[PDB]
């Protein structure tokens, strides 16, 4: 099947998502070609998760869905802050699809948290136009493989990338992509996984050590741009550099990333197929990463409530760790024993390691969690819930098989 | 007074343009600070020509102009080409600005080539904001100057910039960046008008030697991307990574780019008040770098016409061009006819062309029919002529003027 549509590489497109809370658009910013496709070659026209967003590649020709994939961006969450009420904001953001033998037309869609469509854009992409940058031929950026299980085709690639450290400093972040990486693997069902994941650490260079710091007025060089101060909330680290992130792993066979901050400040997040940032150098860095790419992996949300408005409550959520009670039997209802309340009281928990406990994706009330608590509700628990672990083990299960 | 509204540092704006041939937008991508204003401090409120974009700052208190200036864009060129009926796409900008001691409110607004508006932006900017990046304090790149007239607030401050240069080539950029220098102060009126202006070389490196290629599928690690084929047209060398060009030259006073492509290719390019790219090592490089910076720093108009040509039907017939060295006799008043002695035909025959250095010629603006030049040859039209025509120097000079006084 592969074969009847793609070569082995990558189409790699970056799009502009831009806007203000009440239009949305998106643009094409360039194309490019990879070496190799370290993508999936079954379930070509399929999804894992449905995302906040899509693209759907058709073969021009017959009109068949060949390739298909699906995210969430940091455009979405911009979009719900208040400098989103008055201007008008640009985001880099960049998807890999196998490469075509044949033109192919090519849809990507946004989509707002009432799954209406927000911004589209659908364009042919011809495989032999001549402005398609072909890239990651030359000057690799440095890296090593940290666990090498097989080739790029039947693995799942995962690439570290180093933000704040300079070449002379390398052996630090070696060592703290090597934490992250035992990390990941103590936490089922990645640990009993191990084998179907490739690691690589990739060594890209900054000229300054750390990371920007706005409220201080202390700007550094370094080779994201990654920033405190994001969205002007001290705590929230983030990078929009996303062209510089994919350059610097062009050459490297890679599905998924994460970025680990040369900085002992709290900081960071993880957005799904998107990638994982976070730093390196703070006492909770290991539960923290696992936590991030429960997001930027797993497309898991986040369990833990305040006393909302993300997830309205009469829509059932994509992500499969929260529920409104709307399709639950889409959920993990298979998963609850023929007599588990639904609601569940927290004084009836030791009863039901699973059940349907109030509270989750920020709302105390009207939004279930499937246990009382997990990795994806606080970093002092020491693993993901049941449910999570069974949604990993499908994510890891859809790219590499049962 | 200039002090009056603005510190000695600059406003960086970098703004996305987006759309298609139906549809185009603008949006805010990021601010910064740099340290110095090497820009104007007279004529704040006032436009040396209309371009095909204009960015207005206005006080918020007093709603009172602060400060103006004009542009184009390679968006704007992109919008005319066929890819823009098929897909949108979205380009990268960035504009100087004196930096406001109080808020500021600015609009930047891009016209169409009827000059009627096809996209605005209002925004405010907040002096003391904490996300406006601080640039040019430290690792700024290696730099030599070719020129030093005055100080940058005196004198227009030009930098060369080097693409598709190794580390190790470096002592080739700066002799050719001395080329350029040399082949720019060979014609009047800049030959004249040489102390109202510096020079900066600036020795930004690339991984790979040369630039890209794309028709011949061979592409290069290099600083900035400039590639040839730009819209399928052979000859036109771009470059997309205009924060990147901005960015090299952070803490180098500067107002105008002139980027030198280590190659023997031929092209070049060049964009009103935005950047001239060209060849370094074609045996026209003399002329084509004066040229394209006819176009960036000018503002002029070609002047050559060439039958399959991508740029072809830029200018319609009925709208008077903004650029100062092409008519379409909407309204000649305002262009070169003070110039023309009163005697001369209009149009001038070219039989006539020996009686006639400044007449009206038809030919220009990528049209054969139509569209007029000020003299028979000229920088403009093609690289064997010597010297810019007398319409196009006296356009020059208007600028260096606007710009320094007379
Ligand atoms: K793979
Ligand atoms: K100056
Ligand atoms: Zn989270
Ligand atoms: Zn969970
Ligand atoms: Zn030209
Ligand atoms: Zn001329």
């Amino acid at each position: 099947n592969f074969s009847d549509y793609f070569t082995n590489k990558t189409l790699r497109i970056d799009y502009l998502f831009t806007g203000n809370a009440d239009k949305q658009s998106i643009c094409l910013d360039e194309l490019s070609e990879l070496p190799v496709w370290a993508g999936r070659r079954h379930h070509l026209s399929e999804l894992p998760l449905e995302g906040n967003g899509q693209i759907v590649m058709r073969d021009v020709a017959s009109g068949k869905v060949i390739y298909t994939t699906s995210f969430s961006s940091l455009f979405q969450e911009w979009l719900e802050t208040d400098e989103a009420k008055e201007v008008t904001k640009g985001f880099e953001n960049t998807y890999l699809l196998p490469y075509p033998i044949k033109p192919a037309e090519v849809e990507i869609t946004l989509r707002n948290n009432k799954r209406e469509v927000s911004a589209n854009l659908k364009h042919v992409v011809k495989p032999d136009d001549i402005l398609i940058h072909k890239k990651g031929l030359t000057h690799i950026t440095p890296h090593k493989y940290l666990l090498k299980s097989g080739n790029e085709e039947q693995c799942i690639d995962v690439a570290i990338l180093a933000e704040g450290y300079t070449t002379s400093e390398m052996e630090t972040f070696y060592k703290d992509a090597a934490i992250a990486c035992e990390a990941l693997f103590s936490h089922e069902p990645f640990q009993s996984m191990k084998n179907r994941f490739n690691i690589v650490a990739v060594a890209s260079p900054s000229a300054d050590s750390g990371v920007s710091a706005p409220k201080q007025g202390a700007w550094k060089h370094t080779a994201f741009g990654s920033h405190f101060d994001t969205f002007y909330s001290d705590r929230y680290l983030t990078t929009s550099r996303v062209k510089a992130i994919n350059d610097a792993l062009a050459g490297i066979p890679y599905e998924h990333i994460i970025i680990l901050a040369n900085t002992e400040q709290y900081g960071g997040g993880g957005i799904y197929n998107a990638f994982t940032l976070t730093t390196a150098h703070h006492p909770n860095f290991r539960p923290v990463v696992v936590h991030e790419f429960g997001h930027s992996f797993g497309g898991l949300a986040d369990e833990y409530f305040y006393d909302n408005g993300l997830y309205p409550l009469n829509i059932e959520p994509w992500e499969q760790n929260i529920t409104t009670r709307i399709n639950f039997a889409s959920k993990w209802e298979d998963m609850l024993t023929k007599t588990t309340p639904v609601p569940t009281p927290v004084a009836d928990k030791a009863k039901y390691p699973i059940g349907v406990y109030e509270g989750g994706g920020y709302s105390a009330k009207g939004i279930y969690r499937p246990a009382f608590d997990c990795r994806m509700r606080t970093n002092e628990y020491p693993t993901f819930c049941p449910v999570c672990q069974r949604a990993i083990q499908r994510i890891i299960e859809f790219y590499t098989g049962k």
